[PDB]
């Protein structure tokens, strides 16, 4: 419910890499680095217990299938690999509870999301965090990662980053539970990394885009993905992301720190802000946010026989939708019915899961947190004919249930 | 630039899956006054809403996934590979639709090469001749119906708002269709699993043609409790009304309910315009164009919008295949291997073959699949800059302040 404040760092590879290759002490990275240390510091005092992290994928995760606002909802995060293999990190646990929360408001707020689970974070994520939080086995702190489809155009408009970003404040805000979050913009500043104009930083811009972020925020959201891309380098106008994080804060914030160093492709750029909670008491309230937020699903628990697929139920039961659905793949339904204790044995189910499946518990798996069309495909695989499954939910078999033409 | 008028179908999977008898007989030419449709009028697109069912949107799931790439395979859904012709797809129209809905800001998401299931293909190869090709292209809007919170119904109508003025102002003069598939009430779960209700499936239907506006304030509970649960996707259905004119013309509506779904059907033909529209169809290109006017004043500079990623495709998954050790392990060790079972032309080959870094961006990929090739490669960033803006490393290096380099 306690935004803290939030930070701003760019997410270039160079960051990840000077960091495993321990250039901490060299020449060129060794002030880049000191460039961190008060958002480093600041994040180990204030102990927030979740950062809402607002990154791109870079074409690793997110390619064939691509969202503009992709809400991680998984329980646990693991580093991508971007074709040299995973770094050494620890995974970082999700919170999916506030990601529900935030999932629920923002839809309320006319948002259309995604949610994910399951897939790696790219240099996006793990570069700057690898150097903000100490990880040596433990994260200090949970994450919800907003993923953001910036690379392939049209994409959101600037005003639409801002405005995201202003109903995620107050979503945040009116989670009913006690703890601190803050909340991070990655991406930029200047450069370009592609074509013949590969090179391209303006100094100028990058000094001019973070004091307006910082002290007259509202002014920017006009910005065309040409002006942006003109002042910024093509792959710098992703720091419309940086609007959406400054958009989750108060109006007015106090800049802690600001950090620049251009030493090859991108401007590495580091802006601290301290929250000043709210002037005014907010035009709708607390309660009547996380009212019109369930609205939808408001009476919903009158209607039994019925196990809504919402997130909760989707994280709890994540792993076995997963392995169902790899029904569709021939060489998985093929030892699904050729070697089940097999396909088993080399899985991640719990073995209360294994046996769920192995029970054809069909109205025990919906009750589980199996969604009905992974179901679906395991009878059609199995061969069994659909409405046995929906016979046995009942409780009835084939020949009684059929009965109501 | 024309819309002809939309037809709201069922696409339950029994409709295909057994039947390609007494009982089928009075739906499935219950299906044909809106085949007539499809024939006589021959819209060169339809625009089709459905929804994936856990098929080829799972671990990653959006709201409202535009299909923009060139043909769509039939998607195995555990049965197997359904024999089916690869339909063709309308990119042009694609990317135009997406420009008008993110103007409008609709947070969209944008998918290339995976199979429609039978949410697509199951009611399509019913309504139109599949004997060889498909009659029409399709704009395939998969929806996210399943994994609450999804947008609201008013959220759903006006989408189809601007649906519709995005495909008016498409500049090419040429008619689409729109497919409101879903429904109707049913429930395929839990212990209410055959749940049924037509008091509401009629009242929904009339509703739905003739004052739809008072449907915009269903919540899922209202829906899923009048429907069932999985009877509550009909917001797909306000999403094509949202297409059409304020004022219709009934000019079909089947039903007969079998065993779990109402099997309905509804053909909407449209009427003109209520009063011309607000914004003007040069007015709204316009605006849909605005995010990136005079980005080809920026030179050495090539945006991968959807037109681009759709030519770079094949090249681009092909390279993104990086990620995975093993793939990445034979491009290196026996490449033409690769090469030979992979589906690129003779030219991605080479692009690829050649290390052409300048010629892969100018072509269609997306740096960040080069930025890849480096890494398997075991070269870096550095090397690829510096070949872009065709100079030696170190003399590409002398224009940074320093000289680093890395994977
Ligand atoms: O070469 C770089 O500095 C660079 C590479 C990236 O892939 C990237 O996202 C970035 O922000 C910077
Ligand atoms: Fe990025
Ligand atoms: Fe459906």
């Amino acid at each position: 419910a306690k935004i803290i404040g939030g930070f701003a760092v760019s997410h270039t590879p160079t960051i990840a890499f000077a960091h495993d290759a321990n250039k901490y002490d060299d020449p060129v990275w060794a002030p880049i680095f000191q460039g961190f240390e008060p958002v480093k510091q600041w994040l180990a005092e204030q102990k927030p217990d979740v950062t809402f992290y607002v990154y791109n994928d870079h074409m690793t995760s997110f390619f064939e299938h691509y969202s503009h606002f992709a809400l991680g909802v998984g329980e646990e995060y693991s580093p991508a690999d971007e074709g040299g293999g995973q770094r050494d990190l620890p995974p970082i646990k999700g919170d999916p509870e506030l990601a529900k929360h935030i999932a629920e408001c923002l839809v309320a707020d006319e948002f259309d999301l995604a949610y994910w689970q399951g897939m790696g974070l790219d240099h996006g994520a793990f570069s700057p965090l690898s150097v903000l939080l100490p990880h040596e086995h433990g994260w200090p702190c949970r994450i919800v990662p907003l993923q953001c489809g910036v690379l392939q155009h049209p994409i959101p408009k600037a005003r639409r980053f801002w405005n995201f970003g202003r109903s995620l404040r107050r979503a945040i805000q009116s989670y009913p539970r006690d703890i601190k979050v803050a909340i991070a913009g990655t991406g930029g500043l200047s450069h370009q990394v592609h074509g013949e104009r590969a090179g391209f930083n303006n100094t100028e811009w990058d000094m001019e885009f973070m004091e307006r972020l910082a002290n007259d925020p509202e002014s920017l959201l006009g910005a065309t993905v040409t002006d942006l891309a003109k002042k910024g380098g093509w792959e710098g106008a992703e720091v419309v992301m940086w609007l959406l994080m400054r958009g989750a804060l108060s109006p007015e914030v106090k800049t802690l720190h600001q950090s620049y160093f251009l030493p090859s492709m991108t401007a590495i750029a580091t802006m601290l802000f301290e929250d000043q909670g709210d002037a005014a008491p907010p035009a709708e309230s607390d309660e009547a946010l996380r009212a019109r937020a369930k609205r939808e699903l408001a009476g919903v628990e009158e209607i039994e026989g019925t196990y809504p697929f919402t997130i909760d139920r989707a994280v709890k039961g994540f792993r076995i939708n997963h392995f169902l659905h790899r029904l569709i793949e021939p060489d998985f339904r093929k030892r699904f019915v050729e070697d089940p204790e097999g396909l088993f044995a080399e899985s991640d189910l719990t073995e209360e899961e294994k046996s769920l499946i192995r029970n054809r518990d069909w109205i025990g798996m919906i009750h589980y947190g199996v969604i009905f069309f992974m179901l679906e495909k395991m009878a059609a695989v199995l061969g069994i004919g659909n409405i046995d499954v929906y016979a046995a939910f009942r409780g009835l078999s084939v020949p009684e249930f059929q009965k109501t033409r």
